[PDB]
Parts: structure tokens; C-alpha cells; sequence
């Protein structure tokens, strides 16, 4: 019927004082917290202070029998995610949501409740009319690349798909989730629209997808490479390196997430 | 209040080990089922190349393998 709405300053002191402020405001017994932080709000918090704050929050939750949920919109929280994993004792559930254009991927590192404990689950949830509904990793091994990248070479494995140009490649990568996308650069005119395609491939598709650009002709500058990196590409393969160097660079980004 | 819960049930010839959850500095596991055997008083856990490519590292001019089926060799003696 009713809930309490609370506003705090966008500062570390607000998070630090949250406990005392709510104690002065609300009796936390049988009461739920939903902390919706701003974009990259948990980026300025140091590791040790974050651990101490989490420990204090867990102790307060146990003492007051209150449950706390924190939703943090961020893109470079991999180190923070590792820190959360290291403090699994205080925590009792960690979930991440990755946007993949048409669907969202929910990864639960661990979860403990009255009905049991689950660890390392991966599920797909979609947003239908503003409602989050589960849909009842899969293409990580698959590699998508341009024909000109291989310089005529056939598909190196079953997980290899070749495309004539970097237009149908982007269309296929729209459907792919964790496949490795490799582009080909031939002239200067391809720098900008391929950059746009990479931007879309990093906005629609999260950090799970691997984006790579192979340079086949010496038509690149440092600024263009920086722009490609900023658009979401993991790295741009120089034209000087042979094809096998490109392939091992592709292998390097396997199992890696674009945290920038 | 538990960092790991395990049960060992006798099943005639081998024992079934069911871990509901387990915490460790290397990670946390949940709902593991394994089979162990007591051999002389010791609990022990129970237990084509057409596409694989073997080439020298100098075949790729020192570059790492193309794919999973590619395996490199420093000189043409380990490869042999
Ligand atoms: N050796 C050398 N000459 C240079 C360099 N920068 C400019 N020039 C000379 O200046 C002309 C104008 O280039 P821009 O104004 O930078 O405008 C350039 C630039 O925007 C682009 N472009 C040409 N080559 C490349 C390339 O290899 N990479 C990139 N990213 N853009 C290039 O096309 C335009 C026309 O350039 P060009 O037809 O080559 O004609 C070039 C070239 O004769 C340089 O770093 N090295
Ligand atoms: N401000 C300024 N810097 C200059 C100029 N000429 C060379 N540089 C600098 O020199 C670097 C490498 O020398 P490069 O032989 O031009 O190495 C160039 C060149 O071989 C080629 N290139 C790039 N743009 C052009 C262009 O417009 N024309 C031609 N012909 N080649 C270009 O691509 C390479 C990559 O260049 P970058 O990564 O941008 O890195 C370039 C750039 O920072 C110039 O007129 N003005």
C-alpha cells in the first residue's frame, strides 16, 4: 500500500551515515532496503573502506533482521565484482545483469535463502512491456570474422563464420551474444561507420561479446585506433603483423570482458 | 553459520558424498554429489586426430597456434 522514499547526497558520507540516518528515521526490523545508486556511483569507494562498510551493513542486517538490496549501474566493476566475491561470507547473493540487445543475461555467482543455496547460475531474462520475465556461454566459442581478415583462408574451425563485408557481419553479431566479432579495415572511408557499428555492438551487446578489428591495409592512424577502442573494440590488430598474430590476438580476448 | 555442509552415506560398495554447500578461499560450491571408495582405509574419489594440427613453431614464424586443434613445437624433434 505504501513505501518510504528517502533521498541521500551523491557522496560517500551519505552511504556511511545511511545506517544512523535510517535508525533515526525507520525501525529496520522486518524492513527492506532498495538502494538505487547513480551511474558509476560505486567507482570512487576504496577497497578497504568498501569491505568495512559491507561488514558493518551485514552486521546491522543480522542484528536488525533487515534485508538490503543494492543496484549499481556500472561498466567497470570487474575489480569490484572480484572484491564482492572475496567477501562472500558477509554477502549472501551476488547477481549481474548484462544487456545483449534483445535479451538480458542474469548471472548469479551465489545465492542463499531458506530454500537452499545455489552457485554460479546463468539465466536469460527479457524486458516485455517494462516487466522483467525469465526466458525459458552458448556462443562464446563461435568466432565471427570478415573474409578479408583470413586473406582467403577457409574457416579455421567449426566455430568460424566468414562474411563478405562488415555489414552482414554486424547484422549477425546483433543476434550473437558471446561470439567473437572480427572486422576488416581496407580504406579510410570504413573507419567512421565501422566505428558506429562497434558503438552499437557495445551498447546493444554487453562486455561478454568480443569486438576486434583487423587492419588489412595501412590506412589507420593513432586517433582512429583510439576512437575504435572507445567505441567498444577490444583492440585493433596492426596490418604489419601476419595472420597468425591476428588469430592469437583473437585467442587472447577469449574469456575477457570489455570493461572500458 | 556454516562454511560447508557434507554428508557421506554408505551404499554397499561405495559411499556417496553430498555437499549441500561449501565455502573456500578459492570459491564457493553448492549441491555437489560425488562417489568415494574406502580402499585399504583410504577414501579416494572415483574416476580421432583428423582435425588436430601438429606443426613446428617456425611453421607460423613463431606465431602462436591458429586454433585449439593447432599445437606448436619448438623444433622438429619434439614434433617428430
Ligand atoms: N607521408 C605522409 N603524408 C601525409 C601525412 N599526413 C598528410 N600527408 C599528406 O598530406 C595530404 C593530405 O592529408 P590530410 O590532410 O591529413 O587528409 C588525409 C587523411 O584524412 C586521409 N588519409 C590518407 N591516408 C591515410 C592513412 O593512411 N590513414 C588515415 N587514417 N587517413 C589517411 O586522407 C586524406 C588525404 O591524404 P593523402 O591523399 O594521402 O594526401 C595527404 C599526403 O600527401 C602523413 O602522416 N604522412
Ligand atoms: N601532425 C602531423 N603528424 C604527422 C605528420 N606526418 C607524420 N606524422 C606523425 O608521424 C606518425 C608516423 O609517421 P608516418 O610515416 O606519417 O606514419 C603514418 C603514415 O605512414 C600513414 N599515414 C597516415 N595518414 C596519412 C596521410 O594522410 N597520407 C599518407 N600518405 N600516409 C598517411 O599512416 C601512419 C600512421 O600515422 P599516425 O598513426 O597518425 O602517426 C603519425 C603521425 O603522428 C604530419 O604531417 N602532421
Amino acid at each position: 500500500e505504501k513505501i518510504k522514499l528517502f533521498s541521500m547526497l551523491n557522496h560517500e558520507k551519505g552511504l556511511y551515515y545511511l545506517t544512523r540516518d535510517l535508525q533515526c528515521s525507520i525501525d529496520p526490523h522486518n524492513y527492506l532496503f532498495i538502494l538505487v545508486c547513480a551511474n558509476n556511483a560505486w567507482q570512487n569507494i576504496p577497497a578497504e573502506r568498501l569491505r568495512s562498510w559491507l561488514d558493518k551493513m551485514n552486521k546491522w542486517s543480522r542484528l536488525n533482521h533487515c534485508s538490503l538490496l543494492v543496484i549499481n549501474p556500472g561498466n567497470n566493476n570487474d575489480k569490484q565484482f572480484s572484491l564482492l566475491l572475496e567477501e562472500y561470507r558477509s554477502l549472501f547473493g551476488l547477481a549481474s545483469l548484462r544487456f545483449q540487445g534483445d535479451q538480458h543475461l542474469l548471472d548469479i555467482a551465489f545465492w542463499c535463502n531458506e530454500k537452499g543455496v545455489s552457485a554460479r547460475q546463468q539465466l536469460s531474462v527479457q524486458q516485455q512491456n517494462g516487466i522483467w520475465t525469465l526466458v525459458q556461454r552458448s556462443d562464446e566459442k563461435r568466432i565471427l570474422s570478415n573474409v578479408a581478415v583470413l586473406e582467403g583462408a577457409p574457416p579455421l574451425s567449426e566455430h568460424w563464420q566468414l562474411f563478405n563485408n562488415n555489414e552482414v557481419l554486424f547484422n549477425e553479431a546483433r543476434t550473437a551474444q558471446a561470439a567473437t566479432v572480427v572486422f576488416s579495415l581496407q580504406q579510410n572511408a570504413q573507419i567512421e561507420p565501422l566505428a558506429r557499428s562497434i558503438h552499437t555492438l557495445r551498447r546493444q551487446r554487453g562486455s561478454a561479446m568480443k569486438i576486434l578489428v583487423r587492419e588489412n591495409t595501412a590506412s589507420l592512424r593513432a586517433t582512429d585506433e583510439r576512437l575504435l577502442l572507445a567505441c567498444g573494440a577490444n583492440m585493433v590488430i596492426p596490418w604489419n603483423a601476419p595472420l597468425s598474430r591476428c588469430l592469437t590476438m583473437i585467442e587472447s580476448v577469449q574469456g575477457q570482458k570489455f570493461s572500458r
